[PDB]
């Protein structure tokens, strides 16, 4: 009866704030990341449900990090705020733990939307 953790792995200001105020009054514990290791490390302290990965971290394609997620548990979602660009892994990405796929400039109502439809809170 605690599992609201979750993960906000972006290194542009902005969006690590907006979602962050938003899941704030909202009700979920984010954290913040962005060089990867300390999206993975703040996944195998607390293991959240959900990971927000970004493809626009300058220093690092993240598609390594789905895979080290997918690798310590295959029960993890994660939205790719990125939509707006390529989509080479993304597609093969959906079917295996791409919950969906956000892009920029994206609304901060699609995103606590899609954020509450997937985990439920505890009643009302």
């Amino acid at each position: 009866m605690m599992n609201e953790k979750i993960l906000i792995v972006d290194d542009q200001y902005g969006i690590r704030i907006l979602l962050n105020e938003v899941f704030n009054k909202e009700g979920y514990q984010t954290f913040q990341a962005a060089n990867g290791l300390q999206a993975l490390d703040i996944v195998t302290k607390e293991r959240p449900d959900l990971v927000l990965l970004d493809m626009k971290i300058p220093g690092m394609d993240g598609i390594e990090i789905l895979k080290r997620m997918k690798v310590i548990d295959e029960n993890i979602r994660v939205i790719i705020m990125t939509a707006y660009g390529e989509l080479d892994m993304i597609q093969e990405s959906k079917e295996l733990g791409a919950l969906t796929h956000f892009a920029k400039p994206f609304d901060i109502d699609e995103i606590r939307d899609a954020v509450k439809k997937y985990l439920p809170l505890k009643s009302n």
